[PDB]
């Protein structure tokens, strides 16, 4: 299979390849309950007349709840569902330096504190 | 207005707010030629019956070419166009710790070397 | 690739992964002649409407014979074929303690002397 | 009748023969509530034209729940059902040493820690 | 992934595994432009009633052309396409010495000067 | 007629032209028994509307067995058959340097130790 190690700061999470296919790669996190966990869908294809390409990356994670600790009968039930898809449209005949600069800019925008505030406090991006 | 500073590694790019509106925020990068540059579209809304929300983030950048350096007449013409949209469906009554963990996982997946290889070498994600 | 070590008592056998696929994992034992050896087929899937799961495990081993030691001319020919399939239907929302107890009971029933007699002497299980 | 003693580590469970028949042997565990307990189905037959044989072994155990301890009225109700069947296709004219080696290999694969992890953590077998 | 190093005499080319699948392995050479490069397709299967096997090996390489050095606008365009497929039908119960002798004969026929002349000067093989 | 000398390392084999024809050249090895020996089929043609060409090269060798050394009476009988065909699709208006580089790369891939292991041990190519 295929293992992916993610560092959150104090613990390390492990995602395992489940559904190995070319047009659809499904990675699932193995921690405890398999239902309602962390899943990742990856897809790669072409477009038009062999011009550019298309990459899709989605990450889902549904929270679960359980009442067997106090209530005398309740199966683990999912609550909400979060969907975070992507879309990469990069042509083949491009530039390695330009692609590296774009990746660095995306990494900086992700690691900046403005997107974190936009996600947490729901405040529009504008600092 | 609203300025956004992005660090690519050796230089700093500046994006300026251009179309300040609630349902559509348009940021445009100011470097030289305004046509065919870096643009960012942000949108925030609700859904259904005041249950969750919907956030959309798109980033476009079209390359330009010019022949006035050698050829004696050619206006700056755009070449290809890249579209990278997003979709955030996070409910209000959620969990701050869960949202922070999801953001950290997304940042780790973005900063990992697998997505960079998938973007550059067009190799399906699976290491 | 993926290696599996099995201890028979005095020697150790090694099975190697050959056909790495999600819906069908084929492990083959590497000792000498690849044709007519030990093979293992593993499969994992879902069922109905995301309720439970389905696991299938089959183990085959066909004996071979050869006459090149005495007779002039005879290629290694397979004789009989043995099929030992399985079927695991365990729901996701279950109990870890119950699953561990069931696995321990299955291990005890396998390691008991009654199933060995049923296999060897073909005597019905009932001691 | 016919009693079977199984050692779990700290306690001993007793299974009693209930439905004594040649083509179908039904063993049932006697602990408390007979409904929703441990049952075992054994079957032995032939195949084709008196060539080989066919042995089937299934083990079922359904969990039960009750609310009479707190709620003032609820009969013991079954929850989920687990099915673990088998299939033995061993020809008569075989080899005692080969059968013993196969049984030892099966016992080792059952007692190994990989199948336990595959059962508990639902991680595919591959260490 | 999987890297393959090929020595042409003065430089070394590197082919990288792209599409890892059992029934179809796609290797792609990484030098510059990914479109119109060196690709290799490998396939392995069985035949009939588990008698022999079937191996297919194809190698493609399409030349590209570009006019951006002089003409002020022309994307890299492919020209011709070359297809060199193979077919290996070797039974399992064969002979290692015979297979080695056949491989040595094939290597000698490939390295001989007659096939090179047949490829270059298009002269029928017959020296 | 047309003789081809192949060096295996310690001995030299001689193949003789037998069926001299334009659309089908059949070379046969002359050592002893003509039936069940080494044969080579060569074919050259065009394609479409005078664009490129098509070259086909197949090499067959069937092993033989005989029992007249011990058994009273048994004619030389063929056992298995091996087929190794080729396909060359090279356009006329190409490049001599590119063709030479491709031939050198093919010779290196043939003489490498990875294809030898793939042929002998039946291990997929990937070192």
């Amino acid at each position: 299979s295929k293992t992916i190690v993610l560092s959150v700061g104090e613990a390390t999470r492990t995602l395992t390849e489940i559904q190995s296919t070319a047009d659809r790669q499904i990675f699932e996190e193995k921690v405890g309950p398999l239902v309602g966990r962390l899943r990742l869908t990856a897809s790669l294809r072409q477009n038009g007349a062999k011009t550019a390409y298309r990459v899709n990356l989605k990450l889902d994670q549904a929270d679960v709840v359980d009442c067997s600790t106090s209530v005398c009968g309740e199966l683990p039930k999912v609550r909400y569902t979060q969907v975070w898809s992507h879309d990469v449209t990069i042509v083949a005949n491009s530039t390695e330096a330009s692609r590296k600069s774009l990746y660095d800019l995306t990494k900086s925008l992700v690691a900046t504190s403005q997107v974190e505030d936009l996600v947490v406090n729901l405040v529009p991006l504008g600092r």
